[PDB]
């Protein structure tokens, strides 16, 4: 499964941990290991990040 996101914000994490991702940037559901932050792959690169701050696309 696949799941994927869109972002409505701009995530710029200077840390390790955090998934950099912009807006509308349909970003790879890794896992939700907390309700809160999600983690997702975009591209390649991954991270977490609170998935209120996005909006699951899934594309379908």
């Amino acid at each position: 499964e696949t799941k994927f996101v869109q972002a409505l914000f701009d995530f710029n994490p200077q840390e390790s941990g955090e998934l950099a991702f912009k807006r509308g940037d349909v970003i790879t559901l890794i896992n939700k290991d907390d309700p809160n932050w999600w983690e997702g792959q975009l591209n390649n690169r991954r991270g977490i990040f609170p998935s209120n701050y996005v909006a699951p696309y899934n594309s379908n």
